[PDB]
């Protein structure tokens, strides 16, 4: 197999062992989560961060703080992991699907505007695979129509939009550190970021059974039982062992982004000849007029077949099989039409017509791995498999 | 300070280090959670178990599977941690408080029956401190009124009721492994247990984004993208590092229950002379005719002041102060009237009048530690602090 992702180091194993043997294992008995919060906020260009159990709970707590619920429409992408949509359903709101950009796979200002109604309250925009959304256009639309924006940053650690971290631009950023993500806190983890003090206080309470931050930290208490629960909430906390991994990985992020970026550019460079021959489309953020001064996180590397130009005996799926047969990982990538899941049967939530760009990218995507442990030889194998298979197509 | 709880061993540190370095860190990339589920189910006398992020999410997923929501009343206890009540509020149902037993601190068949209505659908009974509820009475009452029962077992690992593990008697058992609990999976953790296959399938899907167990494991899959999400759900999963701790601690539970029991017996025995003198009430499960062939988990050890028999210069609160001043941990214990929290302001959820037994136990409780790391000498010091302060009261 190729070099693993995730790939935990002895430093990380020693850190979790130390946290465990300290017995200071909980948000309320140690300081690892609290220091991870302040370090993550600084790293993500945000005033506030809160450590969460996972990226789904991060979306959930953001929707809770924004008072999104029954009768509110929230614009969502069809091209993502289901949590980016089901979080909206689970709070009782109505997800409404926008189509995506043919180059980036993200929802766009134009496709969001097309599905806005007088009931739209929110947008959950996903920075898919690490390519940032057009946040100037999305925030302009949100200002015009009085909408709240949640940036789903689960695939986008290290991405920037015109000089600032993703997750710092919308009202709230939601983050995952699940097992194969760019940051990976020991099996699960998440985070929210915000610049709004009131949204921070609301999310902080909600993930801690409705403990008021003001009651805990900003109030003088008599000895004995303390009355802290000033609203209803739940347990969406992270452990100390997950947090110490997060803190370690923040310090690695420049290295990790640089390695992902180098791996991606080697693969995109090799795909260019097959774009010239008409078999691939190879969108590159660094060559985009509209994503000047932005950076791609490179969670995963997408290119797209030009189906019309493949011989009849070839297809996207056959290319995946042939690259896999040469020992190189290759996938169809993200779900592109999550609304086709049976969860949407009889809900009235499925678009009445399939979203054409989302449908096309589901059919055309080829997805490659670029994670930081991949060796020069593994990236060479990747390039050689692409050249081998497309040379077979070309003859 | 007294011996710590929790108190993680080198064996546990080495196990979490091995899980991390394996890179098999997630429910979907390793087998520690799946083996913990089957071992926990067997240990807890249940056909099915599902690993959960925490005991709050265990309650939440049980209420989801039972289709409890808007317009449904659920009987709850006032004498617990808020999650036993706020889980009901958060799913949209109406918590209705029952008073508690003066000896055991648990809701009783009599006090539950007093607050039943035709809209009651469920009971969340807490085995407080490890003393099992009257499950014959509660299940009889649930049968006659067509109610579902959730056992909140967060404080009750090792408790049995007439030969059976707690958590195996109600429709669903909810469990916590939070940091100071009898089992403590490295900062957070939870579990549900059930004997009902359909409730198991529903909870298993809901904690995993609505992945159907049938779609994942009972369906032959074509190559490429698999359509699994047949209903809506969320991410309420446990990590592999938490699960390996759970598996280790299950094997220690005979020893841990025996040590907690021996510690409790020594303290209760010392309290007997002060009960004889009228200063304490010392309920003992092993002496209760109603709790024959049952066993106490001994999460914490409660006795109760007889307020009426204390001299004017004395109080429950002064006894706590004086025992702590001798170097012995002592607490007022569980919240006894959770409905007094400001979360309940303007909800209409407060009982018309304060619940009198619950109010009394909040005023009279003295709670001592009995966790398995406490040495013979620390238990001796506990007895001597009790004897010193009560000898002062007497003389
Ligand atoms: C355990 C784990 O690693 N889960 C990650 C994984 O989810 P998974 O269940 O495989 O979902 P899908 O990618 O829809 O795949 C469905 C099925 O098709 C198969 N498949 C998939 C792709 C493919 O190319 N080929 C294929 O055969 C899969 O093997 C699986 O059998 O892939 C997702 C993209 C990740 N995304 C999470 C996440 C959250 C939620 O964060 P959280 O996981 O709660 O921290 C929030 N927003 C965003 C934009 C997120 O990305 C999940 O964390
Ligand atoms: C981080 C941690 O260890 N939390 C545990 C702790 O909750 P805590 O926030 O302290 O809540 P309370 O006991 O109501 O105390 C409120 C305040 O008064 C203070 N206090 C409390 C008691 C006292 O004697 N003196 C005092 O000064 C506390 O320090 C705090 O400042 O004490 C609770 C009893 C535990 N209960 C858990 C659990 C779940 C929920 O499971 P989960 O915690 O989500 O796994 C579900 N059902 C059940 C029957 C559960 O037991 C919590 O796990
Ligand atoms: C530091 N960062 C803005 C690139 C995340
Ligand atoms: C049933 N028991 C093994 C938990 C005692
Ligand atoms: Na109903
Ligand atoms: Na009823």
């Amino acid at each position: 197999p190729f070099s693993p992702w995730p790939s935990f180091t002895q430093i990380e194993a020693d850190a979790v062992s130390r946290v465990l043997l300290s017995n200071q294992v909980n948000y309320w008995t140690g300081q690892e989560c609290r220091q991870f919060e302040t370090e993550f906020a600084e790293w993500a260009d945000s005033k506030y961060a809160i450590a969460m159990g996972n990226g789904t709970l991060a979306l959930d707590v953001a929707l809770q703080a924004l008072d999104i619920g029954a009768g509110d429409e929230v614009i969502v992408t069809p091209r993502t992991f289901i949590a980016s949509i089901s979080s909206v359903v689970n709070i009782g709101a109505t997800p409404v699907f926008s189509d995506v950009d043919e180059a980036t796979g993200n929802i766009t200002p134009e496709s969001i505007a097309a599905v806005l109604t007088d009931k739209t309250k929110g947008i959950v925009c996903v920075h898919l695979a690490g390519w940032p959304c057009d946040m100037d256009g999305i925030m302009a639309l949100a200002d015009k129509h009085n909408l709240y924006v949640i940036e789903d940053c689960a695939q986008a650690h290290g991405a920037t939009y015109k000089g600032r971290s993703v997750g710092s631009i919308g009202h709230i950023g939601a983050w995952s550190f699940c097992q194969d993500k760019i940051m990976t806190t020991g099996g699960e983890g998440g985070m929210v970021t915000t610049n709004d003090e009131q949204l921070w206080r609301k999310m902080w309470a909600y993930k801690d059974h409705g403990k008021s931050y003001a009651a805990v930290y900003e109030t003088d208490h008599a000895p004995g039982y303390r009355w802290l629960h000033e609203s209803f909430g739940t347990n969406w906390r992270m452990t100390e062992m997950q947090a110490v991994l997060g803190r370690i990985q923040l310090k690695r992020m420049p290295d990790w982004t640089a390695k992902r970026t180098a791996n991606a550019q080697t693969i995109l460079d090799a795909c260019a000849k097959w774009e010239a021959k008409g078999y691939l489309s190879v969108p590159r953020l660094e060559e985009s007029v509209q994503f000047a001064d932005s950076t791609h996180a490179y969670y995963k590397l997408y290119v797209y077949v030009q189906s019309d130009n493949l011989p009849k005996e070839w297809s996207r799926d056959r290319i995946i099989r042939e690259i896999n047969d040469l020992g190189v990982p290759c996938f169809s990538g993200s779900a592109s039409e999550v609304y086709l899941e049976k969860a949407f049967d009889n809900t009235g939530l499925r678009p009445e017509n399939r979203l054409p760009v989302a449908k096309q990218l589901g059919e055309t995507s080829l997805m490659f791995l670029v994670h930081p442990t991949l060796t020069e030889d593994e990236i060479k194998q990747t390039v050689q498999a692409i050249d081998g298979v497309f040379a077979n197509i070309h003859n």
